[PDB]
């Protein structure tokens, strides 16, 4: 069993300082050692830098930083689908969450039928046309979604982009603050989501039970976790930029990727938007550090049982 | 739909200081704002100033400021009556419980088959000659339900209440510190309840599901939603005078909030007990008027997935 | 019904100093007075004074403090044998968990047919064969197991100790960290267990209807409550020698002991590790200690709706 690690530290998704620092954070957690503890076998990629864009105005006076978010994804995706081809499940470190639409991409291009379940406080499926921030990283879904794509113009630097998955084929868990023209989108196109709401009624046990039924439960596929960790509460991942209280806790976080791991399929994991200069103290950011990297290895098989 | 806000800064049913500044903590935590968001159009009465009554003596050597609390009250309940009565969904902001003597008289005035959902740490049912405390918040429900009335004296400035509510017609959400006379009220009376406990065995969608079957499950009714603040874990609202270990989560409060509002029926809700003074710090008392606003919002329709 | 409280400041099983003031740190916190008010008739033991042994040397260079754990256990079995010969149910506190090979003795002794629930974040069931630590605390279970007894070498002061447990006579409840000779065992010997994950599946509910049916579901038996602090989440119990994140809330540790309460056949507990010196401040020292206190009263009859 191989893990790819690639530290992506995008920060051009959105506008607060910081989130580029999160690859060196998680690791600085221990991530390798837990990852070589569980078995796997590990190629560290290290930090990627990306490649600028100058002059990269906005795209109709409101989105930010267009050409640079989908040239560094490009680069990003050719990264992944290499990884991806030469046998490893690819851990990708952000940076903001603007870096799934490279991760995806970049997965995507090898193993078409990837299923995507995206943990998160938001749904991040604004388009160009609908956001009210300009901020990529609150769009990233919109560009991957083949059924929305005649709502979705064409912005610089995204060209190379053609979207690479179903709304059947990504279920939401965790989510707490959506947008109303998101709303509108997850009912329209039938995008299956898990708010707290749902978790709070369900319990995470039929949360993931009914997610796998939704996404496997008639043919395996590779799974792409992409793992926001605004989706825990702030009292437990407080250096991030865009907290909502009432989020998950941390055994529901753990079961998730339990179950993630009890699959055999993960094939790509994202865990995004830990920013450690957002933490009002060394504890707060250590302790969201050391969140992610137990996000990852329970992905990855750590056990609450030995 | 039509909401009035009246601020009840009601300190005498209880002995420390500083509850009266309740009603202010929580407008400046942007309750106005968040309720003309989802749509409420807003009547603010502003706080009240109640009538003084001089002398107002003990009564029985225990119970204090009797006729302080019950003008209070009498002059709230006008208030009350009248808001409901040209149309509107009346929200109380706290102050101690007592002013739910005042709130749900005047609901009752033009409401008469109302119910009433309590949720609170406290039963709050204690009467003049059960109180340990003599504190009237501790009492508020005995000078309600027309059941126990031949086991509650009168107290001086309580002749206008009219006590028809039935004990039927009454579900509290949250108790866990209840005093052994109101264990044997409840069970006398055959008072439905879910404790803690309850919460923790059936979780709180199937307690919200069988509180509405109790009051609601034969006909409509209009809802009196009472809201104590101490329902909630003390880690969650510590701005407040009788805190309980081990109470609701923020998740369990909106869910209550989300399930009350869905059913079309509320008309009355008080949010009691916010004292931003016991606060240990401006965070503290800040987080607790927060939540307060959470409570309310989302009792008017605000959602967790947009 | 007669409660006799003893005081066992246990070190010895550890490394870490401190965990012998946590006798005196729990009833600094009102446990006798809590008792009492439940209406338990109570003999105080005090703290015992356990018996040195000097030049303890390490056993095969790794166990520690062999013979003074070995001795201090014994002498604690012959108390609590004669405690609950008297007819009383025997809470013993706490000091390190090597302390249940002695109270376990003691209560089997004249109750063969005792059972256990063993509530921690650990198993405690290396045996000196297994274990990376040396520390005895880790290990107690392995000396009680009849089925372990071959791999188990007879350690200097330890040659008073039959096993007197069947593997079917015990069941965990809150394990999180386990070793792998642990686990092994576990599996091996179909010892009953419920880990965070299996309560995040099952609801705390469930695990005690579970767990009593397995061990009183064919007759009525004594039970023995051993339960280690460190079962509590780290926010909770910060006190304690070997935190764990991801515990118990304050509320599933409560409806553990409310079960254990209500089956009428609790006979004796221990809680143990709280070692106040761990704490970063005197409020963490006291919250620990509190915690304690309302895990014993509710194991007592204490309840959260009068
Ligand atoms: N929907 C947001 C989401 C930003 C978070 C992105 B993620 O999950 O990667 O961290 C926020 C929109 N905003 C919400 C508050 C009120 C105004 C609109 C947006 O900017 O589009
Ligand atoms: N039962 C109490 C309730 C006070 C809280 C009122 B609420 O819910 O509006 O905030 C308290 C009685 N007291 C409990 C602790 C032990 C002594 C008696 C009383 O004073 O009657
Ligand atoms: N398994 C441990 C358990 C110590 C806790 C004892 B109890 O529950 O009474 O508090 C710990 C072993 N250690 C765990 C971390 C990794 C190395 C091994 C041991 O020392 O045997
Ligand atoms: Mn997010
Ligand atoms: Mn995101
Ligand atoms: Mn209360
Ligand atoms: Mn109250
Ligand atoms: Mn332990
Ligand atoms: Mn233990």
């Amino acid at each position: 069993h191989s893990v790819a690690v690639i530290g992506a530290p995008f920060s051009q998704g959105q506008k607060r300082k910081g989130v580029e620092h999160g690859p060196a954070a998680i690791r600085e957690a221990g991530l390798m050692k837990r990852l070589s503890s569980l078995g796997c076998h590990l190629k560290d990629f290290g930090d990627l830098s990306f490649t600028p864009v100058p002059k990269d105005d906005l795209y109709n006076n409101l989105i930010v930083n267009p050409r640079s978010v989908g040239l560094a994804n490009q680069e990003l995706a050719e990264v992944v689908s290499r990884a991806v081809s030469d046998g490893y499940s690819c851990v990708t470190l952000g940076g903001d969450h603007s870096l799934a639409i490279g991760t995806i991409s970049g997965h995507a291009r090898h193993c078409p039928d990837l299923c995507v379940v995206w943990v998160d406080a938001h749904a991040d499926i604004n388009t160009p046309l609908t956001t009210s921030s300009g901020n990529l990283h609150g769009q990233p879904v919109s560009f991957l979604l083949r059924e929305l794509q005649d709502k979705v113009p064409q912005l610089p630097g995204f060209s190379w982009i053609k979207p690479c998955i179903s709304s059947a084929s990504i279920v939401y868990i965790g989510l707490r603050d959506v947008d109303p023209p998101e709303h509108f989108i997850l009912k329209n196109y039938d995008i299956q989501y898990f708010s707290m709401r749902d978790i709070d009624r369900l319990g995470i046990q039929k949360v993931m039970e009914r997610t796998f039924d939704l996404l496997i439960g008639k043919r395996q596929r590779p799974i792409h976790l992409s793992f926001d960790i605004d989706a825990f509460d702030p009292t437990l991942a407080p250096a991030t930029g865009t907290p909502v209280v009432g989020g998950l806790t941390y055994r529901e976080g753990m079961y998730i990727a339990e179950e993630i791991h009890n699959t055999g399929l993960l094939s790509a994991l994202d865990l995004v938007e830990v920013n450690p200069q957002l933490a009002t103290s060394e504890e707060e950011a250590k302790t969201t550090a050391n969140l992610a990297v137990d996000v990852i290895a329970s992905s990855f098989g750590q056990t609450r049982e030995g």
